[PDB]
């Protein structure tokens, strides 16, 4: 007897997912008639000889060893309703012929014969013998069949290690991987799923003119860099070593995530700030429709209340903009409002306190930098400029003021001296930097641990490059706390010059290089060498969502010449290249949270403690919370790796893992290919350690470093991005204005009103959760694996993350932990694992989605 295997295809239309057609606006989704398909009878168009599916057997091979073929069969009727049919999805039924001889299906080929591509989500088979239902999760765009030599193949639910591949599917598995790799030539087309590497020869535009040229980041000892996804474009005409610029930056097709709500297309929203808002805003400044400058602090505060009064003309073209509707509020006509940033929702003035300044190094936008001070004076790593032979000029006499009354030696002994050091990367470029419109210092802040457990700043060292040459060291001045008179204002100016350094390092290193840039060679290596079926592919896959897409954007628009990062932040046109010089010190294994903590002296290893380490400041929120998160990931990654791999030998026998990690190392981070610290793939503990660092980086680290951007920085007074004026000197007229009107002096020193609007527009988006976000650990999409052991393991991650959330909230209810809240009363929630959509100050995503 023949039997018919009963089949269920779930796909989504492009019109349901594509920005241009989803361009109405969207505000509530997970709904509609939870899009039935059915309704609006255009589903009938999938139903002739339009799309064919062809089952592939996993138990029966042909003469040359490959799985037997089913007979190409077309979609047969429209399925209106299914218990799991989600919003915007459409369902089609299709019955395949099989027998007691075509075996157990473990794969299928698919052919779109229609004009338009569609996102196939899943296929489900309801079977024949003593075999349960087979689920296939596809999640991949299917373009017209004419574009492919070998038809689109998908595999079932079952997780297989390469040894565990069913013999009839071994060639198919390997052959997909081959198709994914490519040959490293050609221009990469929209419809392609081809994964490879290039250097960042990408960011500059020397055909527009030589001042638009940027250096090649990567491939070299001066400017080493992580690789980025390969695009195929022609060389620029002027420099054959750079790639020509395009509006249209390729990433492998399935890496670009479509959306159901239009408000959720944040990259388009970001491309819209730079290409539509910026020039229309520019206009209004350049002609004379808004004042060029802020005059008082209340004028900055007026951006959240009354907004920026703008002509109806230009407001008419920035307010029907698709995504940007959710980030701009319009009262009617002359108004462009920003949401109250969470740093001012209680106190407007509290940002200026010394407690908040010191505290935001433990718990703000960049809570990752501070060092425990172990000797004195603090020394430089810099070379032949003479202060890594000399030092800091902050002195023992500067440091003995008010609080305890111990010596600086004794302050170091008892672990109560700490350091924000922003001297070494920005010094060597500082002379160049200061010869643009930027006026900046290379800074140092020495912080004291007080009795209540809070941090208090005790000295700020402001350094300028060279009276008489680089071989002459630094010229440095030193500024002490004062809360009275003109001295108070000089001090608040001295904090502005530190924060400005910090904004910059944060954006290029703590944010861009440490998450975004660095995760990319990992995504490429995984797709080139780990099959969709592979266990580690499935572990690591959620942690990659939309990442190549936002990096493809940033290359076109954030990290490019004259881009937002360049226009906005302290290092200017030197930003991305200085970030590469810092990457010379990037060590993968030091990106593990305990390693980072111990290295910066903020933790020490103690096997009598909660996580086997002990903090030297208890109330270092970022880090007590981070540590809870780190251990949850590393426990999850340990149960998951150790589920699949019985021995270290099974790992060394795993040729997919081995080739993947080889390519990561020798190619993806190939400028670090001889570094002694890379985990070999010799040991299961090494795979756990690297899988935990990939996930930490892409989820929790990216979140701690990213979602606190608009809440802390949406107030430009709190996190300025550029200083454009040196400190007022005693005799000068700038000094009498500092006396007379210090708010005006503050403002002429920081980011101008125009770039502030750009900076606020950018980070407001960068701090938003898209509705359709998939957060840490509670979350994936459907039936990812039929291996219930892994599924159980994942549930234990979710439960523990949930338990951690209650425990973190508990800590923000604690008035004893002062550093969690500040004078600004902003609970530290940036590591709370779950979130709603929007500009929340919380929610850890699986990946770098923005
Ligand atoms: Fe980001």
């Amino acid at each position: 007897r023949g039997h018919k295997i009963k089949g269920t295809v779930v796909l989504m239309r492009k019109n349901v997912l594509d920005v241009n057609s989803v361009t109405s606006v969207g505000g509530i989704i997970g709904q509609g008639l939870d899009l039935v398909g059915s309704t609006l009878d255009t589903l009938t168009a999938f139903l002739g000889r339009s799309v064919s599916l062809q089952l592939i057997s996993a138990t029966k091979a042909d003469a040359n060893g490959k799985g037997k073929l089913g007979k190409a069969t077309f979609l047969e009727g429209i399925i209106t309703s299914l218990p799991t049919l989600g919003a915007g999805q459409s369902a089609f039924k299709i019955n395949f012929e099989w027998d007691d001889g075509s075996g157990i299906p473990g794969a299928f080929y698919i052919k779109n014969f229609m004009q338009t591509e569609f996102f196939l989500v899943s296929l489900t088979l309801e079977d024949i013998p003593n075999h349960g239902s087979i689920h296939f999760v596809c999640n991949s765009w299917i373009y017209n069949a004419k574009l492919f030599k070998s038809d689109r193949i998908f595999f079932a639910n079952q997780t297989y290690l390469p040894s565990e591949t069913p013999a009839p599917l071994v060639k198919y598995r390997e052959e997909e991987l081959h198709n994914l790799r490519g040959d490293g030539t050609g221009e990469r087309k929209e419809w392609e799923r081809i994964y490879d590497y290039d250097v960042y020869n990408d960011l500059g535009d020397p055909d527009k003119g030589e001042n638009h040229a940027r250096p090649v980041l990567g491939g070299n000892d001066t400017f080493p860099y992580p690789r980025r996804g390969r695009t195929g474009r022609k060389p620029t005409r002027k420099d054959p070593n750079s790639e020509s610029r395009s509006n249209d930056v390729y990433l492998p097709r399935d890496e670009a995530f479509g959306h159901l709500k239009s408000s959720d297309f944040l990259t388009y929203g970001l491309k819209s700030v730079s290409q539509n808002v910026l020039p229309l805003l520019q206009s209004a400044f350049d002609l004379n429709f808004t004042p060029r400058e802020f005059d008082s602090f209340d004028e900055v505060h007026g951006l959240y209340s009354g907004g920026i009064k703008l002509p109806t003309d230009i407001i008419s073209k920035i307010s029907p903009l698709p995504v940007l509707k959710e980030i701009f509020r319009t009262d009617g006509e002359q108004a462009l409002k920003f949401p109250p940033p969470k740093v001012i929702q209680v106190s407007k003035s509290a940002w200026m306190t010394d407690e908040e300044f010191a505290r935001e190094m433990l718990a703000g936008v960049n809570p990752n930098l501070i060092r425990c001070l172990k000797d004195f004076p603090p020394r430089s790593k810099l070379d032949s400029q003479v202060y890594g032979d000399h030092t800091s000029q902050i002195t023992k006499e500067h440091l003995e003021p008010n609080l305890e009354g111990l010596t600086v030696d004794e302050a170091i002994q008892n672990k109560r001296l700490f350091l924000l050091d922003h001297h070494d990367p920005i010094m060597p470029y500082l002379r160049r930097i200061n010869a643009t419109s930027t006026k900046a210092y290379a800074t140092r802040t020495i912080l004291f641990l007080k009795n209540d457990g809070t941090l208090r700043p005790l000295a700020i060292e402001l350094s300028l490059p060279h009276p008489q040459g680089d071989q002459s060291g630094a010229f440095s001045q030193v500024f002490l706390p004062a809360d009275e008179g003109v001295e108070s204002s000089i001090w608040l100016l001295a904090k502005a010059y530190v924060v400005v350094n910090d904004s910059c390092y944060h954006q290029l290193v703590s944010h861009w290089l440490n998450t975004h840039a660095v995760v990319e060679p990992f995504i490429i290596a995984t797709n080139r060498h780990l099959s969709v079926v592979h266990p580690i592919y499935k572990l690591l896959h959620p942690h990659y969502r939309d990442t190549m897409n936002i990096n493809g954007l940033a290359r076109l628009s954030l990290v490019n010449d004259g881009g937002v990062i360049e226009q906005t932040f302290l290092w200017g046109r030197y930003s991305v290249e200085m970030s590469a010089v810092v990457y010379k010190d990037w060590v993968f294994t030091d990106q593990a949270l305990p390693a980072d903590l111990i290295k910066r002296g903020m933790a020490i290893e103690d096997p009598s403690c909660p996580h086997g380490i002990r903090l030297v400041i208890e109330d270092y929120p970022y880090t007590v919370d981070g540590l809870e998160i780190w251990d949850a990931i590393k426990t999850w990654v340990h149960e998951y790796v150790f589920l699949y791999y019985k021995s270290d030998d099974t790992l060394r026998e795993d040729p997919e893992l081995q080739a993947c990690w080889k390519e990561l190392v020798e190619v993806g981070h190939g400028d670090k290919k001889n570094e002694p610290w890379w985990p070999k793939m010799q040991t299961r503990e090494e795979l756990v350690e690297a899988c935990a660092i990939i996930i930490w980086t892409a989820s929790a680290l990216h979140a701690a470093v990213n979602f606190g951007q608009y809440p802390y920085g949406g107030l430009i007074l709190n996190r300025p991005t550029l200083s454009r004026r040196f400190m007022p000197e005693k005799g000068s007229a700038e000094y009498e204005e500092l006396r007379k009107n210090p708010q005006k002096a503050y403002l002429k020193t920081i980011t101008p009103k125009f770039q502030t609007l750009i900076d606020l527009s950018v980070i407001e988006i960068l701090s938003r959760h898209a509705s359709d976000e998939v957060y840490l650990g509670e979350r994936d999409n459907p039936n990812w694996t039929s291996d219930t052991r892994a599924l159980e393991a994942f549930k234990r991650f979710g439960n523990k993350l949930a338990q951690i959330e209650n425990k973190l909230s508990e800590r923000n209810n604690d008035e004893k932990l002062r550093n969690r809240c500040g004078p600004v009363q902003m609970p530290y929630t940036l590591l709370l694992p779950s979130s709603k959509e929007g500009l929340t100050f919380r929610g850890i995503p699986n990946s770098i989605s923005i």
